[PDB]
């Protein structure tokens, strides 16, 4: 639907490093009335990355939910080379940056509003048997002060019809400090490992993204900052096997930390569902108000 010649570059919005997202104006009438949109492209367009990007595009196109960023279309030059994904532009950036910038004015009730929206978006993914695999506040976007959306799906996979997990190992750096133990040890991804990562998201929110309190900083402190390369993963695995966990964030109530620790269960089958997480968050939020 979109022609590359009418996309005017304005700035880069994010880089995630087989791809990037740009802010552009789509101005087909060339009179500066077109709308500002978000444009995702590959940073190094190998055939493998292009096949993955096509699947990512189909996944996002199949999703319609208030808390999932909106698909708008695709753009390609040449024949079908230079594939680009066109999405709605969300003006407040990632939740990670937004939260950090406004920490003094965002209270716990608001954090739980965001939490509940994230759980509803994730439950919807689950109804389609999609596994996000990269849940983190850097992959959540803020549309306005009352609404966030899951904002990136570059690692999302569809479960096989006959299995409840998807086994995949990418080359290179993986966000290991958000990974469930079974993703670290067996490369198994499932709704339940998304629930583990959601617990880490909840942790991030209640730390208000304070620098020294990030999951990597906390876990590296727990394993020893001396550790390097491949040993980091090994020690993380052992740390999690021994029920080492991220600490309760400053100011976080016990009942919210308990949601985190229940998501961080070593037993995959005992982690809560996204519907129950949303139910519990909404009950705490009602109580607080
Ligand atoms: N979410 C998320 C992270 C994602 C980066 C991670 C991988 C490529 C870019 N990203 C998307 C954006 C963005 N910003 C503003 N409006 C948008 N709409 C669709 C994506 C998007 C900024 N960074």
């Amino acid at each position: 639907q979109f022609e590359e010649r009418h996309l005017k570059f304005l700035q880069q919005l994010g880089k995630g490093n087989f791809g990037s997202v740009e802010m552009c104006r789509y101005d087909p009438l060339q009179d500066n009335t077109g709308e500002v949109v978000a444009v995702k492209k590959l940073q190094h367009s190998t055939e493998e990355h292009l096949r993955d990007f096509e699947r990512e595009i189909e996944i996002l196109k199949s999703l319609q939910h208030d808390n999932i960023v909106k698909y708008k279309g695709v753009c390609y030059s040449a024949g079908r080379r230079n594939l680009k994904l066109i999405m709605e532009y969300l003006p407040y950036g990632s939740l990670r940056d937004y939260l950090q910038k406004h920490k003094e004015r965002i209270d716990h009730i608001k954090l739980l509003q965001y939490t509940s929206q994230i759980c509803k978006g994730m439950e919807y993914l689950g109804t389609k048997r999609y596994i996000h695999r990269d849940l983190a506040t850097r992959n959540i976007l803020v549309e306005n002060e009352n609404r966030v959306k899951i904002g990136d799906f570059g690692l999302t996979k569809v479960l096989p019809q006959d299995k409840e997990y998807y086994k995949v190992k990418e080359p290179g750096e993986s966000p290991i400090f958000w990974y469930a133990p079974e993703s670290l040890t067996e490369s198994k991804f499932s709704v339940a490992s998304d629930v583990w990562s959601f617990g880490v998201v909840l942790y991030e929110l209640f730390t208000y993204i304070e620098k020294s309190k990030s999951p990597p900083a906390e876990f590296m402190r727990m394993i020893g900052n001396d550790k390097q390369g491949q040993m980091i993963v090994f020690h993380l695995i052992e740390l999690l096997k021994n029920n080492g966990r991220l600490p309760r964030p400053d100011g976080c109530p016990d009942e919210i930390y308990m949601i985190m620790t229940e998501c961080w269960n070593n037993n995959v089958n005992q982690r809560p569902s996204f519907r129950d997480l949303a139910l519990r968050v909404d009950q705490i939020r009602d109580n607080m108000a």
